[PDB]
RNA sequence: AGAUGGUAAGGGCCCACGGUGGAUGCCUCGGCACCCGAGCCGAUGAAGGACGUGGCUACCUGCGAUAAGCCAGGGGG
């Protein structure tokens, strides 16, 4: 997205526990199904959701990652 | 009576213009040689692969369910 919100993400990410980080990514990975549903159905014009999304779910694994392994 | 020509189904030689074919010249993202530099990787799973991976994606490249990318530092404008 854009990358201020991407930096503002980074942050939030940062302040959260592996629990909450997991239930985000949980509630996200399931808005990307459902971004893949819609637009099997051609309803998402504004596919650029769907890499946003898949990034999203990277940097919020990456942080995870990051906060078992300090 | 005598004699000599017009005939071209087709063919031959030459001239013109085309078709085919891809020589020659020019060209080079490639290659060759020499020199110099530099020289190990791997159970922390290598080399090399399979299968995946894009909103639309046959192949190649990149990447690995975080999948043409994720985090940070440096360069750059
Ligand atoms: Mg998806
Ligand atoms: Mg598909
Ligand atoms: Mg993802
Ligand atoms: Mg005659
Ligand atoms: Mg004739
Ligand atoms: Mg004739
Ligand atoms: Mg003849
Ligand atoms: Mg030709
Ligand atoms: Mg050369
Ligand atoms: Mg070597
Ligand atoms: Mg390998
Ligand atoms: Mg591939
Ligand atoms: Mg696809
Ligand atoms: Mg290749
Ligand atoms: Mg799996
Ligand atoms: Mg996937
Ligand atoms: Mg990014
Ligand atoms: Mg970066
Ligand atoms: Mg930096
Ligand atoms: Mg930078």
């Amino acid at each position: 997205m854009k990358l201020s919100e991407v930096r503002k993400q980074l942050e939030e990410a940062r302040k959260l526990s592996p629990v909450e980080l997991e239930k985000l990514v949980r509630e996200k990975k399931r808005e990307l199904m459902e971004l893949r549903f819609q637009a099997s159905i051609g309803q998402l014009s504004q596919n650029h959701k769907i890499r946003d999304l898949k990034r999203q779910i990277a940097r919020l694994l990456t942080v995870l990652n990051e906060k078992r392994r300090q």
